[PDB]
Parts: structure tokens; sequence; C-alpha cells
């Protein structure tokens, strides 16, 4: 089966291009959709850093003129990119391995361009798409609509969001002296191109951790939490009817009934949600994995001291209070109507609404991706 892909520019002036990349079903082979509606499957190149030998930029009709509609073949690990005025430079490495534009590295050929992307997957069970602010927010916000069985819509960042986000974060940096302003990327014309989450600014310095930005942001708060739960229980509700598990800190290990163990975390762990006690290990039981997500979420939201039982009984109003918190997440949530801002933002108290930026349908007919408003 297939379905229609509709690319639209609602209101921006001039020229916008879209790119569709992914892996085709089972072959695992990199693949790009072509302006003419056909598929381009590159062969492995003769050298690294080889320019994409076919032009796969898809020109969008003018703002308001309607959509470019083509046939979407099934694929996974897929993306839709947009870029204004220019095109994007893609490359090939021996494999074939597609070299993707790196929003968070300043030497990248596209670093100064105005571009964005969202991620999707289309297998025979469903089309699943996702607007996510876990990594970046851009001056080219994407919204989408999926028609099939149901109709699902995901609202974009509103016009101007990325400027507000950049200003709020610079304002934060002015007060706490932390490198929040370095997450901003401004072109040559003064305009804001994107803002990136702290982990994307920290990962360069994983090599040299003694120079990592933000390395000591959470250090005091973490020690406060660990000392609290040396003398009283931390109750984590696994939810879904699985009930709660109580934990205590012995020395530097937080241990829950069932022998689930978490070492003292670092600011790095909290921001990545994937190191220290939050590293994903396939050798972990499901309870251990439930505990991990909820504890990472609570540190990001700074509710570990205020709420000994969580997430049930907490609300969004409890999140991101005080000087030391995940201000990236706080500010993105303030300036966006829906979508996640950090890797475990999906943790929510029972009864609270789903605020994920995903849309999915088991029988997709048209997948509309748009820019502008
Ligand atoms: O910016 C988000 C991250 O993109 C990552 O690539 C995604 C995953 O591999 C996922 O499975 O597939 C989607 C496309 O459907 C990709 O976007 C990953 O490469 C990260 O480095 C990157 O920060
Ligand atoms: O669309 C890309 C994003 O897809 C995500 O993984 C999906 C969900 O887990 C869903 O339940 O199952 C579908 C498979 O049909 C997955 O595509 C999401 O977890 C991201 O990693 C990814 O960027």
């Amino acid at each position: 089966a297939t379905c229609e892909l509709a690319l639209e520019n609602k209101s921006l002036p001039g020229t916008v291009h879209a790119y569709v990349t992914g892996h085709e079903q089972g072959t695992d082979r990199w693949v790009l959709l072509r302006p003419d509606g056909s598929v381009y499957r590159p062969d492995s190149p003769g050298a690294p850093q080889t320019p994409l030998p076919v032009d796969c930029a898809i020109p969008l009709k003018g703002a308001g003129a309607g959509p470019v509609v083509m046939t979407l073949p099934q694929m996974y690990g897929a993306r839709v990119y947009f870029v204004r005025d220019d095109k994007l430079d893609f490359y090939l490495n021996p494999g074939p391995s597609l070299v993707e534009p790196a929003f968070a590295t300043p030497t990248d050929p596209n670093y100064g361009r105005t571009w964005s992307f969202c991620e999707f997957t289309f297998n025979p069970q469903q089309l699943y798409a996702n607007i996510s602010y876990v990594d970046l927010v851009t001056a080219l916000p994407i919204g989408l609509t999926l028609e099939g069985d149901s109709t699902h819509t995901v609202a974009p960042l509103p016009d101007g969001a990325v400027q507000r986000i950049a200003d709020d974060l610079t304002a934060q940096a002015a007060s706490d002296g932390q490198p929040w302003d370095k997450l901003v990327t401004r072109g040559s014309d003064g305009q804001v191109l994107r803002v990136v989450s702290p982990q994307n600014l920290m990962a360069p310095f994983f090599d040299r951790p003694d120079q990592m930005p933000f390395r000591d942001l959470f250090t005091a708060q973490i020690d406060e939490v660990w000392e609290k739960y040396r003398s009283t229980d931390l109750r984590i509700d696994l939810q879904g009817g699985r009930g709660t598990l109580s934990g205590r800190v012995s020395g530097d290990t937080l241990t829950f009934e069932g022998g689930h163990t978490f070492v003292k975390p670092t600011s790095k762990d909290i921001f990545t949600c994937n190191h220290g006690p939050f590293a994903n290990d396939p050798a972990d039981s499901d309870d251990k994995k439930a505990l991990l997500a909820r504890i990472a979420a609570g540190f990001n939201r700074s509710i570990m001291l205020s709420h000994p039982q969580q997430p049930n009984g907490t609300t969004v109003a409890d999140y991101y209070k005080g000087g030391v918190t995940n201000h990236w997440s706080r500010v993105v949530h303030a300036n966006s109507p829906i979508g996640y801002a950090f890797p475990y933002d999906d943790v929510r108290p029972d009864g609270e609404p789903d605020v994920s930026g995903a849309a999915h349908d088991g029988n997709p007919r048209r997948f509309t991706v748009s820019v502008g408003s």
C-alpha cells in the first residue's frame, strides 16, 4: 500500500524546497523522493563526502497556491525537510550512507541556511509522524495533518516562536550566567535560525568533560535530592495499573524494591536522559525501565524535592520552578502549543492530556506537511 504526501507553504514569500529521505521497507537502503514523484536510490560512492549526484529538492508551489501532491512509498527512519530560498547540500559516504545536514555543528554547509525537518515512519501497520522539540526549534516551523481512518492535526510552532525562545533563553543566561544563549544560531542578517537543546551543545565536549557547558548546573540540586532520600522513601508510580515502588539512597545508589539501582546522576545524565543511571540497557526489566523514565522526567522538571510520590499527584504547574531546572524545556513549552521538549517529556500524571506532537493512523490516505501559517 501507499498514500499521498502533500507538501504546502501556507504564507511564506518566495521559494521553499522540501526533501523526503528514509530507508525503504526491509532492504534497509537509503532512499530519496524525487521532484518528478519517483524514487532515487543512491549507490555507494567512490569516496567520502560525495555530493548527492541527483537533485532531490522538491520545489513547493507559491504561498497559498495549494500543495505539491505525490505518492509516498513505504519507508522508515524517514524525514521531511524544508528550506527557504536555497536548497540543502546532501552527501554520500561509502555504504551508501547518507550524510544529513547537521543543525548543531557550525562547520556544516547548511548551518547558515533556514531549514527544518520532522521525522516519520510508514510501514504496513501505520504511518507515524512526529513533531518534536527534543533537539531544536527553527525559524521554519512545521505543522502536519494525517487523514486516513481518523483525522489528526499537529499545530506548529506559532509564527515568531524561535525568536521568543532565543530571547527568553538569553534572558535566562543573563541572570544565571549559564550558557543558555549559546544554544542560539543567528544567520548573517541578524535573524534567528534555530535554537538547540543543551545536550546538542554539550556532546562536542564529551571528549573533554572538564570543559563541558552546563556540567555543574544540576550538581548541587542532585546532592540535595540524594540526601533527602537517604532518610525517607521516594515512591514512583509505574502507572498502567502496575502500582508504585518505593526507593531509598544507600551511599550513592538509589535502590528500589525489586533491586532496581540508579547511581547518582550528573547534569549530563539529566540533559541527555541516556547516561549515568539513565543509560538505556537492553538488560533492564520493564519495571526498571519505567522507573528510569519517571526519575529522569522528575529531575528535568525539578520536582524531586517537592514531590516524594510521582508522577500521579503532580501537575504541570509543579514543573520548572526555581533557578536550577531544565530552562530549555521550560521555555519551549511556554512558546509552543504542543510537542515534547526533552527525551522523557512523555511521562505524565494519569488523567492529564496527551501533549505529544505525534500523529498516527493505521490506514493513511493523505499525509499533509506544511510550513507557514
Ligand atoms: O534530531 C533528532 C535526531 O535524529 C536522529 O535520527 C532519527 C532517528 O534515527 C529515528 O529512528 O529516525 C528518525 C527519522 O524517522 C531520525 O530523525 C539521530 O540521528 C540524532 O543524532 C538526531 O539528534
Ligand atoms: O517517526 C519517527 C519517530 O518514530 C517513533 O517510533 C514510533 C513509535 O514508537 C510507534 O509506536 O511505532 C512506530 C513504528 O510503526 C515508531 O515509528 C519515535 O519513538 C522516534 O524515535 C522517531 O523519531
